[PDB]
């Protein structure tokens, strides 16, 4: 159930399809990023999760570029996808942009992100 | 210069390919992940990065699954390329594990790891 | 608004007490350090924080040791007190075990709480 | 042989007392912070760390304001120390400014500092 679209506390879209070789492909928009474009997502899940009751590890990573916008930025997040009743995926994540060498101490963003289906 | 093999400071080897669309393919073997095997990668980078003298920002995600073990764990390596004399790849990680939900505050493990082109 | 009595998603109780000089003292009880303890904390908070709507950013400390137990760790809150109708602390933290060197890598723990007055 | 002065580095000095009670009380310096002035600090440390060699989890939390400057920030470091022939603090760090409510997802700042008793 971890393919399909996801939605986060702040309105992102986060649709993903998830393949059997642990590959994860798909699309983000709306902020954190920026306001309004698509972004190229590539990641990996394990497809064999333990069976005793667990999330299934994952992690992907958006660069913030497409033919429109060029923030200059890369932010990945990794969590867990816990399936259930309702599926959620909760996500922390770090959003590093392209910094001088004096300027590299304020380089990286940390954050948190949980993600539901509905929306 | 971002295609290539790189070290980190703890004894991994991180082979990489770089896209020309922004992808970013390879493996990764030898610990924080596990002892002696190897893993596939992906992520993405900004593939025109800016000129006023920065590191081009990336990331990468490892999950800990190939045909010998599987750690049922991710790792996503968020950081920046930065260019000169010598290559360098500075990054903060985030390594999740699969957890119930009682143990979900003790998931996320945090980082940091510097990849250089020689040892 | 910040001095009195916190609790966190998961259970735990924050007892604060704010001063003038910008110093934070208090206890901390009730998991992720330990089970049923009492734990010194201490802090700091900016004492004068904007006025244009914004949060009161503060940090404080638990090692985890008292007369009953020693975990011999710690853990940093790092976060922003949210004054309103309902007031609010949403922080980061980051909990160092000590480790051995060849540990070292495994040794900090990262996640989020978010503080609540009601409970 | 945690009491004393401490430099990171970039430059920073972390002039530091640590009790018998477990508090640790000191200044610091020098930017992440801000460029030329002094900041209170307080924090914590196990003060019966484990005798198997381990490093002693500590610490610290800094609120950016003095009479001087009011960045409306603070930093809290977690680490642990490193006991032997070259004393040394190794520690995670988290920044979290103060940011409205639109602004919460990029408050915090996260780096990684290490501390060594010689500059």
């Amino acid at each position: 159930g971890i393919t399909g679209t996801w939605y986060n506390q702040l309105g992102s879209t986060f649709i993903v399809t998830a393949g059997a070789d642990g590959a994860l492909t798909g699309t983000y928009e709306s902020a954190v990023g920026n306001a309004e474009s698509r972004y190229v997502l590539t990641g990996r899940y394990d497809s064999a999760p333990a069976t005793d009751g667990s999330g299934t590890a994952l992690g992907w990573t958006v660069a913030w570029k497409n033919n429109y916008r060029n923030a200059h930025s890369a932010t990945t997040w990794s969590g867990q996808y816990v399936g259930g009743a309702e599926a959620r995926i909760n996500t922390q994540w770090l959003l590093t942009s392209g910094t001088t060498e004096a300027n590299a101490w304020k380089s990286t963003l940390v954050g948190h992100d949980t993600f539901t289906k509905v929306k």
